[PDB]
């Protein structure tokens, strides 16, 4: 079931992301480093196109917030809900939100922003959840070297099932 319940996906090859705010847990460089790589893992598995912006119209709006921040979701700070984003949304759709309470970093320590970023955008695109024990869509999170980190068959199968 590597895909949202239906067909919320925009079904377009034009996407973008805009980081509303930056967390003190990551570095100005690490933020763009982990992100650029995140989108480079999905834009390579689909004939789509992703772009970065700080003052434009992006699909995946990244906003690091803590607990309840006006999203009817109310995070859980340290541990728990690492992050949550949308998909079939306009202007503010696919808005990815990361729990600031968490320790986002570029190493195996804190919650690697890179990995979390990749899967974060997936939801903003309109992807669902996979049952693969190694699928990014999986609700489970785990650190992994970017050199070894790759979208599982389920992820690539789903992402392409709506874009391919
Ligand atoms: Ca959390
Ligand atoms: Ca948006
Ligand atoms: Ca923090
Ligand atoms: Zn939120
Ligand atoms: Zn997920």
């Amino acid at each position: 079931f590597r895909e949202m319940p239906g067909g919320p996906v925009w079904r377009k090859h034009y996407i973008t992301y805009r980081i509303n705010n930056y967390t003190p847990d990551m570095n100005r460089e690490d933020v763009d480093y982990a992100i650029r790589k995140a989108f480079q893992v999905w834009s390579n598995v689909t004939p789509l196109k992703f772009s970065k912006i700080n003052t434009g119209m992006a699909d995946i709006l990244v906003v690091f917030a803590r607990g309840a921040h006006g999203d009817f979701h109310a995070f859980d700070g340290k541990g728990g809900i690492l992050a949550h984003a949308f998909g079939p949304g306009s202007g503010i759709g696919g808005d990815a939100h990361f729990d600031e309470d968490e320790f986002w970093t570029t190493h195996s320590g804190g919650t690697n922003l890179f990995l979390t970023a990749v899967h974060a955008i997936g939801h903003s695109l309109g992807l669902g959840h996979s049952s693969d024990p190694k699928a990014v869509m999986f609700p489970t999170y785990k650190y992994v070297d970017i050199n070894t980190f790759r979208l599982s068959a389920d992820d690539i199968r789903g992402i392409q099932s709506l874009y391919g």
